[PDB]
């Protein structure tokens, strides 16, 4: 209804940040949450159980509402589901007031089989209830007929607001990701432009087309496709993933494509410089420079305060730039 | 000299299967919602002939997920297990295709995108499909086109190679070749795995980055192929009976010729025959290798959307083999 372009602008007005919280729980994170909860009489799960929108998740809600010691003795095959889902709800409850958007990387939800996809669905349901803008980081890429399935999963099933896409196969895939002709629906995506891999220069900088590096060619071809599709008219957009640690490229992209949307991972665990990234990617509509922080929040034992720190420092930097 | 199924590298598993059935047919198993519905409707109209045949097969008892449901009589599913009906018919469609066609398949390739759009249920199907293929000992490829930073991609490695026990997967290395160290190698367990990296794809606008981008006088697709092989060499994959190969579209005749000419011993996986109308004779001619597990020809919809998939697969098997003979 709203369109992601409008959802972001409105939430930005309400919470006055561009922090994007990454929710990428790994096996150790889930184990540690279980062990800690078992040792603290399930303080955090008990807190989760008092929040209203837990009552609106789709999958195995009555399992999620059971007391933890009853899960362990009466529903032991659901133990992992229960603690994984409660870890996610805990992180969301503790940090959401500081988040312009949450980004969930699909890779963390698949490696146990179906169980993590139920968790992923419940996480998207929960964020949708909270009216928090979402990004599914799935880096999808395929031919047209195949990628329609990701469109269905991401935008119909999860009802995500956006996703990440790798357009190296071609730009035309976006016609079957960001647009549903039969339903007249439009969706937003961030395409990979400059990544945080230590060897990202191999293909992104060292390849070129008539004196422009590959990353610029890719960004321009993504914007060309957004144009073709008329996304921005329908309150949607195609934006760019530009690594936090990639200051020169961030500076170039923001200069050359003044009003583009950028999603920037790489601060915290991958050591990117927050002040430099945010300053080089700055826009007064700062929803156009999403600063993603995953592990520096989710692997912090004090995640509310971790998220608050990033929120407060982003605030101070936004003020300096304004 | 003998080893049980599961206890040999993919290079050797492919060679042995090629020596057994003498083809390079890769059957693609990409069931869409229409396929599942049509299977359910056809089985309901014919008293579930194909499902009953699936239920006769020894190895259906060895799959991991919801065997209790899978082994039920089909009329008991429809009447008593309404919430499991889609799982049951989806999984049985996949078993039916595998049962009908496996005798002609050098490998099966499952594209992940078709198994995710209903949420978790298709992932249970996918796991059972891989467990079933593992028991049949037929070489597998998970077409997932994975790409991320090292720390994240480890999770795909676990899903693909531990959970599904796939032989191989597809990878997009645009983000950086070093991701392969965390896909084709597990440093904790000291295990090696195989992959096909995207080199030249079948989408109509594939040239826009793969050919237009260049370094000096080499196009992106050539540079990416070389980088991938340099990594294979670094990781010692072929020593350990694994490999990094290349996805080169059936419709990409010049690039196929370039790749086979400049990398004479590479493994190529080539989709685009059938539904996408690639030229089979040209593809096989240009990509030919006397070890023809090095030129896998993937055919999905032209088999799986045919009402007689056993015969469609046989026809493609025979057609491929006739072209191989005239090479
Ligand atoms: N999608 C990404 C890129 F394109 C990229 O160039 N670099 C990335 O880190 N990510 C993802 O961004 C997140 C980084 O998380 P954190 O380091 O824990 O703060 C992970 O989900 C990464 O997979
Ligand atoms: N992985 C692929 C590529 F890199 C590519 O360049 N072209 C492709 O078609 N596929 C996949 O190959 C299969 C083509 O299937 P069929 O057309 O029904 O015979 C599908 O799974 C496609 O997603």
């Amino acid at each position: 209804s709203m369109g992601f372009k409008v959802k972001l602008e409105k939430r930005r007005n309400a919470i006055n940040t561009c922090l994007c919280i990454g929710l990428d729980p790994d096996e150790k994170d889930i184990e540690n949450f279980m062990k800690n909860e078992k040792e603290n009489n399930y303080n955090n799960i008990k807190k989760n159980l008092k929040e209203k929108y837990i009552n609106n998740v789709s999958i195995k809600k009555d399992i999620l509402l059971k007391a933890p010691d009853n899960i362990i003795r009466e529903e032991k095959s659901e133990e992992f589901f229960y603690f994984f889902n409660h870890f996610c709800f805990y992180i969301i409850n503790e940090t959401n007031k500081y988040a312009l958007t949450f980004k969930m990387n699909f890779a963390f939800y698949i490696p146990y089989g179906s169980v993590g996809i139920d968790v992923l669905k419940n996480v998207f349901d929960y964020l949708y209830e909270l009216n928090i803008p979402t990004i599914l980081d799935m880096k999808i890429n395929d031919i047209g007929n195949t990628v329609k399935n990701y469109r269905k999963f991401i935008f119909e099933y999860l009802k995500s607001d956006s996703c990440t896409v790798n357009i190296y196969m071609g730009t035309n895939m976006l016609k079957d990701i960001c647009y549903d002709e039969e339903k007249n629906k439009y969706y937003s995506a961030f395409v990979l432009v400059k990544t945080t891999n230590p060897d990202s220069a191999i293909f992104q900088k060292n390849l070129s087309l008539d004196n422009k590096q590959a990353y610029v060619i890719m960004a321009q071809e993504a914007l060309n496709m957004s144009s073709y599709l008329n996304l921005e008219q329908n309150n949607e957009f195609i934006g760019f993933v530009v690594g936090a640690n990639s200051y020169d490229e961030m500076n170039y992209i923001r200069t050359y494509f003044p009003n583009c949307y950028i999603l920037s991972p790489g601060i915290g665990a991958q050591n990117g410089d927050l002040h430099k990234t945010l300053t080089n990617g700055y826009h007064k509509s700062y929803e156009k420079i999403l600063i993603n922080i995953g592990r520096a929040i989710t692997k912090n034992p004090y995640p509310q305060k971790a998220a608050q720190m990033y929120y407060d420092q982003i605030n101070a930097i936004l003020k300096q730039n304004m």
